[PDB]
C-alpha cells in the first residue's frame, strides 16, 4: 500500500516500535534515579564532602532538564517524515 | 525509520545509553568521594601535614568544580545532532 | 551516536576514567603526606640538621603549591575538546 | 516460546533459581554473622584488644552497609534484559 | 494449523507450560521465605549483630520487591508474540 | 541467563563467597588480637623494655588503622563491576 | 509409569525410606540424649569442673538447635524433585 517506500503498515510499525522504546526508555531510567537517589546522602552544608560532590548532582539536574526538548523534538520528526510522503504520494500519483 | 542514518529507534536507543552511563558516573563518583572525605583528615592550621595536603585538596574542589559546564555542553551537543538529522530528512524529502 | 570520533558515550566514559584517577591520585598523595609529616622531625633552629634538612621541605612545599594550577588547566582541556567535538558536528552535519 | 534465545519458560526458570541462591545467601550469611557476634566480645574503651580490634569491625559495618545497593543493582538488571528481548520480539516479528 | 510456525495447538501447550512454571516458583519461594523468616532472629536495636545483618534483610526485602514488575512484563511478552503472529497470517494468507 | 559472562546466578555466588571470607577473616583476626593482647603486658615507662617494645605495638596500630579504607575501596570494586555488566548487556542487546 | 527416571512408584518408595529413616534417627538421638543427661552431673556454679564442663554442653546445646532447619531444607528438597519431575513430564509428553 504504497508508490515506492512508503508504506502505512511500515509506517504504523515503526510509530509501535518507538513508542514502545521511549516508554522502556522512561521505566529503566526512573527506576535506576530512585536508586541514585537512594545511595547518595547529604553529608552536610559546608563540610569536605559537600564540596566534593554538590556540582555532581548538579550536573545530574541539568542534563535530565535537557532531555524534555530532546523529546520533543524526535516527536517533531515524525510528522515531518508522514509530510514528506504525502508530498511525494501527490507529486507522481496523478 | 529513516532515510540513510538518521533513525529514531537508534536516536531513542542513543539517549537510553548515554542517560544511564552518566547516572552510573554520578553514583560511583559520589560514592567514591565520601570515602575519600572519610580518608582525609584535618591535622591543624598551620603545621606541617596542612602545607603538605591543601593544595591538593584544592585541585579537588577546582576540578569537580570544573565538571557542571562539562555536562551542561554535553548535554547541548544531543539538541544539534537532532536538528541536523531533522534539517537532512527535509532537504532531500521533497 | 556520532559522525566519525565524537561519541557521548565514549566521552561520558572518559569522564569516569579521570574524576576517578585524580580522586584516587588525590587519596594516595594524602595518605603519603601524613606518612611523611610524621617521620619528618624539627632537630632544632639553627643546628647542623637544620642546614641539612631545611631547602628539601622548602622544595616539598613548592612542588605541591604548583599542583593546583596544573589541575586547573587539566580541568580546562575537556571543554576545548567538547567544544571542537561540537564545531566538528555542525560543519559537516548540514 | 520464543524466536532466536528469548524463552519465556527459561526466564521463568531463571528467576527461579536467581531468587533461590539469593534467599540462601542471606540465611546463611545472617547465620554466620550471628555466630561472629557471637564469638567478638566488648574487652574495654581505651584498652589495648580495643585499638587492635575496632578497625575491623568497623571495615565489616561499611562492607555489609554496601550490600544493598550491590542487591538493588542486580534486582535491576534482569528488567533491562526482559526488555530487551521485547524490543528484539518486535524488531524482526514483523 | 498455521501458516510456517505459527500453531495454535503449540501456543496453547506453551501457555499451559509457562503458566505451570510460574505456579511452581511462586510455590518454591514462598515455602522457602517462611524458613527463611523462621530461621533468622530479631537481636536487637542497636548492637552489633542489628549492624552486621541489617542491610542483608534490606536488600532480600528490595530485590522481592522487584519481582512483580519482572513478573508484569514477562505476562505482557505473550500478546505481542500472539499479536505478531496475527500479523504475519494476515500478511500472506490473501 | 546473560549474554557473553555476565551470570546473574554467577555473580550472586561470587557475593556469597565474598561476603563469607570478609566474615570469616574478621573472625580469625579478632580472635587472634585478644591473643596478642593477652600475651603482651606493659613493662614500665621509661624502661629498657619499653624502648624495646613500644615501635612495634605502634606499627600494629597503624596498621590496623590502615585495614578500614581498605575493606571500603574492597567493597566500592562490586558497584563498578555489576556496572559495567549493566553497560555490556545494553550496548549489544539492543 | 513415567517417561525416562521418574516413577511415581519408586518416588513413593523413596518417601517411606526418608520418612522411616528420619524417624529412626529421632528415635535413636533421643533415647542417647536421655543416657547423656542423666551420666552428666551439676558439680557447683564457679568450681574447677563447672570451667572444666560448661562449654561443652554449650556446644551441644547449640548444634542440636541447629538440626531444625537442617530438617526443614531436607524437606523442601523433596518437593523441588518432584516439581522438575512434572515440568520434565509436560515438556517432553506433548
Amino acid at each position: 500500500f504504497g508508490t515506492n517506500g512508503f508504506d502505512i503498515p511500515t509506517i504504523a510499525i515503526a510509530l509501535l516500535i518507538v513508542g514502545v522504546i521511549i516508554g522502556l526508555s522512561g521505566l529503566i531510567l526512573s527506576i535506576f534515579a530512585t536508586a541514585t537517589a537512594s545511595a547518595i546522602s547529604n553529608p552536610s552544608p559546608g563540610t569536605l564532602a559537600y564540596n566534593l560532590t554538590h556540582p555532581l548532582i548538579n550536573g545530574m539536574v541539568s542534563f535530565f532538564s535537557f532531555f524534555p526538548t530532546l523529546y520533543v523534538l524526535l516527536g517533531v520528526t515524525g510528522i515531518v517524515l508522514i509530510a514528506a510522503g504525502i508530498i511525494s504520494i501527490i507529486m507522481e500519483k496523478f
